């Protein structure tokens, strides 16, 4: 059967040597993926030609919108995805979160995407960066999309996940995507591609799929182009090396296989609570999706005098584990995706047998069986220090090892002698331990989740990377990161640092910059709507003659009777020499001066973004306001009952009669659109 | 003359095929460069375990007064900086960026060491982010040093500046540094080494040096390795594909060489001041350092109407240049550093004239001089869509070749043909013809300068790579960044997202952070010192009832009428329902409530870093405020005669009977320390 | 209490003075009817008041 390719606007298929797909609980082949004979030159043509420019024609606020539609959409016929996913030897509880935690990764970037970022199509990053001394040279970075492919190359653990975790941020980030998914299980795969394609929200040319090998495609790649690798340590080792990749200067991105430890504290007895959440984090993350992720626990560091117990409680959890088909009952483990991943795990349980010990049901697996069944393999090994089998050979399975510790330094040492781990775990109730852990063992680790009593009540686990939480790990994990939050939207942009006049800045950002140009157009910047407001709009309010009867009367009615405004001894000898007016009144006083009195678009307030009192206001000081506007940024209406605002950031800098700025800081502010669009 | 290696902690020096370095100016060969026989493991090993944990123990804020202090003990004996960097051809405006750039690039990252980076080993970057509904579970970024080495692979047009522009964020960042500077001038760099080792300021083992060959480093390194190039892309792209940095994954940052442009719009005509300030950067950015600088420009892109124009100015401004000595009068542009330099760009010019044209003096070089004298060159391309050994070859000296443009619209198209830039430039003074700059060029340059009358006074130019800006660029210019701010100590860590309960998340981060466990101990907080303050140090302040006359007391004193607080009709028409509490008013409240009225260690406020007012405050509405400490971060006390202080943050968390955080913020507050260090 | 206020401003008479002298900025007395009304908009405190306004070209 006929597993396709959406390659220049077309479902095509390959013709030549073809894999096929098995079925993973039974065991017929039931898809045949081939690539051969297909143009990759002109896929990424009509990717880079036809779906980059409608990407980088939309602002972030649009494709957030777009990421948002396409999560929704995707959400709505997501049963076909269980039916699909089914055939993967993956249970209803690891296929939840295969869908689930993807479509709610989508639904998170296009929250970031509606909240942090502009209406605009480029992106400033930073606030400013003054060059100068008299302001007329700055500069500020600035993130643009590139205009090329980003080919991911997935693996064969989560389909629509790990697939759909790389592809908002890639959208998000303005670039078309061209998804190279493991040839073990495409087929889901390409049932997310087609629930996408076949909706309307994606401009045509954004998204594209091989299934098989891609054969010329890196041997095309410009160096605008991106490559995020997952899977084996080897293969991506090897595409490291492609000429193109490194002739061409492009971003290569791997994630490869990781000794994910967990380690238990010396402060932890089994008559604590922390021993069984310690036992069920462990059982629980070793038996989802039958130990086939990348963030599953393989090494479990125990103190000495422990080993016993762990290794008593662990069996006696692991064997309640009910390996089988996932459609009939009583079922908590299924199976693996083929019988070659089978073999695969089984000649490195036999490896780690070769130094090792044994607790379980290790290398008992029938090897000929109508389904890819692995048992829940418990290790030990009683050098841990002395073996370094153990801490280089990953059983891609329900496979981990046990291993004792000596008083919380030792098990720092097995933590980081894993050569750089995706992932890790400590269980502990001191948070001393905890600092000592994170103090030695965050080097090599890109997440440690610290577990006690009071996190392991709404906590996601160790198997559930959350989408704004970093992706990665040093060394033999990749050493690149992922779903950094908005970090994972910055690998498919180029930062620029952008040098010039802030008049300048002002247009090229379009956002308005302290050192720019006004535009004052004789009414008020609060009378206007949504889209007659510009970035530049400023407004010079009257003036106000700050006294000591306004010091007194703001500190009666607020209580603030601090020394260095209501004593004429104590602020003789501070810093200042003389009582001055309270920050807070010249913060008070400022809005008095600018706030528009009439009811207008200005909704709320409700924010202010970065205050610094740089100089004291003193009695018979003048305080005039300079209001303009900073940041537009709409939002999306997302009812259609909701009025159409937007979220309008204006920069406010307050001066005396010497001109210099006092108080200068920004505010945020909800300004109601004259015009909607949902 | 024996020119050493500082290795594992002693100056040793190589047996073996030893190069040799000529003088540049005159041509005798003074200085020798080996390092065979050198025993690289072992100083890898005596920098591994010697000079990180010195490195890794100290604060970041320490780090940077240790950075400040080598900047003040380096600008000290800052002549024989310029005796031995003359040998390297340069003048002495050329030496003057090499070596006060480098010194203000140590200033600058202890500047910002010193303002932006906490008291503590780690650093976390994030505010916190919350990952469950009930509080109990959440998660933020950790930022922690490696322990392993930076190797730093310089070019030889910066020694000082280029290893020094990479050892403020090694430092910074938390790494020992081993500088492999290019043999060409190291001499100028040991004689940096050796008077950052002779001042007893930084620990031993934290830096390094090899002047010659590495050999056996490369394949020596751990996983928590960096590697930093700079130079040739030859060398560069065959040290990406090194077998031990693909296997053990470690981070390689190459800046190869680009083709750098400065384009003039179809705004500026000859008459105006833009056009003679074009030809002035032109010719300074083309003379200075002899054209032997990364981010030299070396495209010019002129409209057609403009060619000759041009390409007479430069011709009128450029035979001023004398090329000659540097120590005797009247003469603008030095030398090269080498003779085989001098053939490389004599051989890049012929490669360019197989195709291009002439005018000036371009090809004419006497190789038989005694210096490395190149005169500037201005080429001549009248096909630049035709010719793609211009958008592919760069002589790397006063060569800078001519091409015409049309309309804007090839321009940037010959802007973006460059296969990525690390520099750009546009001369204009219309701010649209700048944004649709940005909008396309930014994807292949890593900095833009856009150059005009305003800007033209104050700047520092195009080939100063400022400390503080993304010194980088995509493709043909490298791939990597550096000098990004505080990206660049970001290179040198590990991001790590810690999760757990936000009451373990302020032991590990040690600052207290939305939901932890408090410290309430029967004294008021601002009544403490600095050391005897901890980051949960809390604060359950009394009661206040907001009433009507509040509202109208506030609106009347900070002369802020706004409609939903002083009007009936349209609060009733508003979101709100009812007129409710200003938020400056809740703000000023909540600092009656918190705030000591007693001379005490708190100095000055100043500050305000995040407020938020999430839901409306009423009248017959309490208002409770909950402060507690957050963030200590000291001072270095930079005199004597200066008070000792810390800049101490606290989470103000304000919220009523219903015991919902209406305007949750925080704050910034000056604290005198009880006792002194400097 | 609780009885809301709003003013009506508006231009009544402008009569412009002469400028005796050439030193003496140019003006008029400009009066304004003020009309304060409520949410009722019945007219509480109706009244009207003289105020100087500099003129922007003079005549003497």
């Amino acid at each position: 059967q006929q597993l396709a390719s959406f390659l220049s606007g077309t479902w095509q298929s390959g013709r030549g040597r073809s894999r096929l797909i098995h079925h993973a609980i039974s065991g017929e082949a039931l898809w045949e993926v081939t690539s051969e004979g297909l143009d990759m030159a002109a896929a990424r043509q009509f990717a880079i030609e036809k779906g980059a420019p409608a990407l980088r024609a939309m602002t972030f606020i649009e494709r957030a919108a777009m990421l948002k539609a396409v999560a929704k959409h995707l959400l709505s016929e997501k049963e076909r995805f269980y039916a699909l996913s089914a055939q993967t030897g993956a249970t209803r509880a690891d296929s939840w979160v295969d869908i689930e935690g993807g479509i709610g990764t989508l639904f998170t970037y296009a929250s970031l995407g509606s909240r942090e970022l502009p209406d605009d199509t480029l992106w400033p990053e930073d606030e400013l960066i003054p060059l100068s001394k008299e302001g007329g040279f700055a500069a500020r970075h600035l993130l643009t999309s590139k205009s090329g492919v980003a080919v991911h190359i997935n693996a064969f653990n989560f389909p629509c996940w790990g697939m759909l975790e790389k592809l908002a941020p890639t959208w998000l980030g303005g670039m078309p995507a061209i998804i190279k998914p493991a040839t073990a299980t495409a087929q889901l795969t390409q049932a997310m591609v087609k629930s996408i394609v076949d909706s309307g929200l994606v401009p045509e040319g954004a998204i594209s799929l091989i299934c098989g090998s891609a054969g010329d495609l890196l041997d095309h790649l410009d160096s605008q182009d991106v490559v995020t690798f997952t899977g084996s340590a080897a293969t991506g080792q090897m595409l490291r090396v492609q000429p193109n990749i490194v002739a061409k200067s492009i971003p290569f991105t791997m994630e490869a296989d990781s000794l994910n430890c967990c380690v238990l504290g010396e402060d932890v007895t089994p008559d604590q609570p922390e021993f069984a959440l310690f036992i069920r984090e462990v059982v629980r993350e070793m038996t989802t999706k039958a130990g086939q992720k990348c963030t599953a626990i393989r090494r479990i560091i125990v103190p000495q005098a422990l080993v016993n117990a762990v290794s008593d409680a662990l069996v006696a959890r692991l064997q309640k584990v009910v390996v089988g088909d996932p459609a009939q009952e009583g079922v908590k483990m299924g199976a693996l995706v083929n019988a070659e991943q089978r073999a695969d795990v089984q000649e490195k349980v036999n490896i780690l047998l070769a130094a090792g010990c044994e607790i379980r049901l290790g290398g008992q697996a029938d090897l000929s069986a109508a389904g890819a069944f692995f048992p829940p393999t418990l290790l030990y090994c009683p050098q841990p220090d002395e073996t370094p089998a153990v801490h280089a050979t990953e059983a891609f399975g329900p496979v981990a090892t046990l291993m004792p510790a000596q008083n919380q330094r030792h098990a720092l040492q097995l933590a980081c002698a894993g050569g750089g781990s995706l992932a890790g775990t400590l269980v502990t109730a001191d948070p001393q331990i905890a600092r000592q852990f994170i103090a030695d063992a965050a080097r090599t680790h890109g997440r440690i989740q610290i577990l006690n009593e009071e996190s392991a009540k709404e906590s996601t686990g160790h198997g559930s990377p959350l989408p704004q939480l970093v992706h990665g790990g040093p060394g033999r994990a990749g050493g690149g990161e992922e779903l950094g939050g908005l970090r994972a939207v910055k690998h498919y942009m180029q930062r620029t640092a952008v040098q010039g006049s802030p008049t300048m800045l002002a247009a090229i950002s379009k956002q308005w910059v302290r050192g720019a140009k006004v535009e004052e157009d004789r009414i008020h910047p609060f009378r206007k709507y949504f889209e007659e407001l510009q970035p530049g709009d400023s407004l010079l309010t009257p003036r106000r003659t700050m006294t000591e009867a306004d010091i007194v009367n703001f500190a009666c009615l607020s209580g603030d009777h601090f020394y260095a405004h209501m004593d004429k001894i104590a602020a003789a000898e501070s810093i200042f020499g003389e009582r001055v007016v309270h920050g807070y009144f010249v913060l008070s006083a400022a809005a008095g001066l600018f706030v528009d009195a009439g009811v207008g678009p200005v909704i709320a307030n409700y924010g202010l973004e970065s205050l610094r009192f740089i100089e004291p206001v003193k009695p018979g000081d003048t305080i005039q306001v300079r209001l303009t506007c900073k940041r537009k940024t709409l939002k999306k209406q997302r009812s259609a009952e909701e009025k159409p605002t937007g979220v309008v950031e204006w920069a406010v800098e307050v001066f005396n009669q010497h001109q210099t700025p006092v108080a200068l800081y920004s505010i945020l502010t909800l300004v109601a659109r004259q015009h909607g669009d949902f």
